[PDB]
């Protein structure tokens, strides 16, 4: 292996410039699957990678497990085999009563609510999305047909206090986030995630391209509990379009 | 007589236009508004003078922000109080990396936040991103009448000398906090220093307002170059030509 | 010019040391008539500048704008001229029942609601005014009569977030702002304006002397609303007293 | 299942509250196998559950994966099943010249450069482990014979710049953490690790009990690259301390 | 001949006779006291609030030496105690508590301090751990239990102010200014035990220069049932909380 | 026997004073008590020792509130609750500038906030500012006496010896926050360290009451780092007649 946690050689990739990075090491076969001559490279802790190809190129798939520490990791070594731009696709509970279960969002920045991306540069710079990808990652919705929000992720480093969840084992959250999902909707915050905003700030602040996509599987003003086949049937949507775009960005 | 604070505007007064032109530079209106059909003149207060004109049968707002996040937050809150939604800023800029010369334009995607305005609106973590339609238009324009375009990030600051670390002055000092800045926004990529989008990008993308940014370049901080009058003459109706261009693109 | 954005030379100047820094460029030439002998040198951007002479020696009122970036531009420009002396004079909004409009407000120091302040020292450093000028303003006061209170100034880089109003587009206010106005009336602050944050920072740790005066026009416990005659007297009144501190700290 | 990414329920615990919380999904049934009848529970994302028995009392084991967000969500979900204990055991990089490879660290707090412990308490609060929990460990090391370093970690939610690793794709480090690394030297800081930050603070901040125990595979000042044997080793005789420990909090 | 090694304490590195270990309270009333609880106790220096006595405990000399109240003055004492040659500190102390179910007359060991200070960050940054010495606390905590205690362990909040820093609202303004305001119950509900004003600034210092820190406290007021305390039961739970800290010395030296 | 929790006093104590002078070190309560007329030692409790006298037939405090804003905020607290409203702070200083020199006396106008203590009563964006009428009176009670005296801005800093940049201590080492922070401070025309007007200056201008602070030089940090055992009680001596005298103008 020429990385510390991937398991992988700079051969294994085949001159590979793309990667898409789903947060569960289950969603890389998946992913894979969708593209051309998918082979399967290297399975490490959080880190499953799967190589493809599309249009004659070669194009990685690897898991980043959930949050910016092992996001950071994954990137960076993926950095070092060369690769130059990552597409995120995720998972995302919805925090805007317009926005529907089923609906992708693609981000153009987000509001850094993690502790990594401050690792790469300082709060005031902003966690945003490469141009090229987020064009790509529109035009590719538009092109396999989908409800399509485009706007601003906060990123948060829980899945519950953070997210401003009471239904936890305290009941209760911190003073800094009492009231943050609110201020948040009022700001036009789309949606609540957990690796955006290190991926694209340590991208953007490194010459890297990065783009983020997400299928909308609860929302959280009026469910949070979602429906076990729905869940499948958004994570597929989000799946192609991901893969549209990468296809665009090649 | 006035339906706004400082501006001096009524809601009459920019018959439903929705779009509106920023620049930093109070006689800068009078320029954008001439390309444009029908320029009309409508107030001029303090640092804030505003030129109504029409494109493509559509009224447009041309509005002066003056220098900074202050009188920016002042102009474009009460523009939105008049009926604006959409905010073009064409500025000036100096560039910071090497790649980048005098007379290209740069669009801006997002910028680092060294202001305190846009603190009054979203917290830090917040970022200080451009509306994408916005981005799109600008950089479809730039393309359209054919211009050396750099896509990317801008260090908005509130100050034009400490803050984009500039030695040359009364004091000669720079603050430990910006000491060794440049260098560290040039190795993370950042174009340029402008005093305005932070400011304008965080208010209107936490308020429901779609907002572009564009700046020509007069000046890049890594060559000895002292700034010439008729290349920034050149270079502001160049950036100028393209802000109207996207204008059309967003009505 | 000598300047980037003043356009003065040091000749333009004659040896002047004092500057009267008005916010509204439109007060400049008001400022200029009080004194013998007014001639206008410049007028770029948002900087208006007249010199004038006082008491047989030329004193100079340049425009700053509202803010601190313009004011840090305009003052930092002066300086290079060989200005040492600033004192501003502004409009207000009071934040304290017993203020009164009309009523003369000096600065002593400020809190510091600003950007522009942080560029020349840390938010620790105290935006405090210079003595002789305070002295001085505080003289001038009771010289042509006024009611005057000295005390502490709130400076905002925003006139509605960042002076708690409501009265707006979003109508609403960041959290951070939220309750803002009530903990400064609390402390005692006396007032918001937009400029002496900047000025009072970046004088007093460069070793320049610098005053702040200011009219109240509108007080924020009554009514929001100012009307015309009451406004521009208030104005005059100001400028008054600070062409007369100048008379001292010659 | 009765928790949101576990995939367990409360009586798939059978009324254990101690669960001990590596890293590495594959580090479970390795732990688990040194205990009674061990049995695998669940396996989802980066969370593999096994239950075992210790000393006639379930115990179970749980990979949070690497960094503070996935910990927070595996510590919130078992805390939610009856977990109220929680052993970390993880690998680490040593910063002191004195301390060897093969060491074992047992922190008292940590030093918080995550975003995750943030969700639960302000920076001031204290990243403390319980000190029931700190005197098993010390302990256990004790009985089974270990070189034995006790005090405060660098929980970083990076791997590589928050750790001042310079050898990297962009070879540069944020402004904040350059020098970082000599700073917690002098500090008398043992070591980095990437997930006790989080785990500490939302445990001491929920009354929940938290130890933290590590096994040195790298020491910074000597080599960066670890052997494939003392690795081993390394983590079967921390596997072992606890364990111990486990046996002491029943 | 020689008066002082130091800038305040006023005592030579002669004066410690080869003291490693301190026993430092708030209170320059209450060095005597704890000193008299040892053989042979001896005034060295009284100056400002610094009052210090040296002592035999178990034929080895100990060193009991007042900070004054807050992590300043704390800062000077620890400082220049280090300088004569102290390697451990044992902190004893007053304290008023903030959870339901510890009384007054019980003993508080800190494991840990929230930083609610401003001494400690001029030795470290808020996130490191205001931790304290785990065989300091160990000490701390047996000696509790052989002379017989209701003991606490756990986290205390370590406040710059004794008003506002602990949200007391009994005061000329009558005001907590927004940072502080709802402040207590966030830390009740964090399960910390009790407030005081030193532990921050001393187990900071101590724990990132190589220094040993413990910190013990004597329960006087419980913030959720009184705010005067009574005369009487002060003294005993002081004396209680002194007896505690001289027994955890015997067993650090 | 007592009215406050720390100081052992009672209002009736006072007799009615609403001025106090506040050293920080407990034996110079006596000497500046001994000063004005008829001189009372009242109580003396941990760091906090208070006198009282008469000055020009009113009553006037002497209390000492140790080293610290902690210490201070409580013994400034519980005057306040006394019926104190005017403070005057005598202390020791160590300078930082080079035409600054040993025994000469300075006013302070406002503090950098180097303390925690401030912060208890407002946030840091606040001034550390001193009450204009009590900043003229010690600067026309300097002039009276006559002094060298220096008027400006103080750092005041929770360490004597890492937030002062001291170097000549047991680690030898400046946490990274305050390392090269002297240099910074003496760039920005920062006059001296001091450890209490920062939390002093601080609650009493957020609170409505009226504080000065004044402090007599035993130590310039550019020419020498130990004082000289004579002249300390020299210029101690000398602040001590400044001090008394505003306190004369304030009543
Ligand atoms: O609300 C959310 N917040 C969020 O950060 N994500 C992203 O995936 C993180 C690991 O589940 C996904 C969701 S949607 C959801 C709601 C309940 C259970 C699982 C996912
Ligand atoms: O370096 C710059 N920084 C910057 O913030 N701007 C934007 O215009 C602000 C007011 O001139 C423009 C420039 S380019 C320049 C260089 C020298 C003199 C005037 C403009
Ligand atoms: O409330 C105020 N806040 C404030 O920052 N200022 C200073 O002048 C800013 C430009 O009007 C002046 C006032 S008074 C006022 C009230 C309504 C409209 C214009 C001024
Ligand atoms: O230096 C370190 N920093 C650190 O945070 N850890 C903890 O485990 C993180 C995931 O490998 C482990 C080590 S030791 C090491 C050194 C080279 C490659 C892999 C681990
Ligand atoms: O609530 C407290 N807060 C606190 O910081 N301490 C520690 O000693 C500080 C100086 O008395 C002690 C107490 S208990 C108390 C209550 C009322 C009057 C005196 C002490
Ligand atoms: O440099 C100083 N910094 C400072 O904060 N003070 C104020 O008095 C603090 C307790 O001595 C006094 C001085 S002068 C000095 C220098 C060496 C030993 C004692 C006093
Ligand atoms: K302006
Ligand atoms: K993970
Ligand atoms: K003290």
């Amino acid at each position: 292996s020429d990385v510390f946690h991937l398991g992988l050689t700079k051969n294994d990739l085949q001159g590979a410039t793309l990667a898409i990075v789903p947060g569960d090491p289950d969603r890389v076969e998946k992913i894979a699957a969708l593209m051309d001559k998918p082979v399967k490279l290297a399975s490490h802790r959080e880190f499953t990678t799967w190589r493809a190809e599309l249009d004659g190129k070669p194009v990685i798939v690897c898991s980043t497990g959930i949050g910016g520490p092992s996001t950071s990791i994954a990137v960076e070594e993926l950095a070092q085999l060369g690769i130059r731009t990552f597409l995120r696709i995720g998972t995302t509970g919805a925090i805007q009563p317009h926005i529907n279960v089923g609906d992708v969002l693609v981000t153009t920045a987000s509001v850094r609510l993690d502790g990594a991306s401050l690792h790469f540069a300082p709060l005031e710079f902003p966690a945003v999305a490469d141009f090229e990808c987020t064009t790509a990652l529109v035009e590719a919705a538009k092109s396999i047909g989908a409800t399509t929000h485009v706007g601003v992720t906060a990123s948060s480093d829980t899945f519950y206090p953070g997210q401003e969840r009471y239904d936890t084992y305290s009941g209760r959250v911190v003073r800094h986030f009492k009231g943050s999902m609110e201020e948040w909707q009022a700001m036009g915050v789309m949606n609540y995630e957990m690796e955006s905003a290190t991926l694209l700030t340590m991208c953007a602040s490194q010459g890297l391209r990065a783009g983020m996509v997400a299928g909308v599987i609860v929302n959280r003003t009026q469910q949070e509990i979602p429906n076990a086949e729905t869940m499948k049937q958004t994570e597929s949507h989000a799946v192609k379009i991901v893969v549209e775009a990468a296809r665009r960005l090649l």
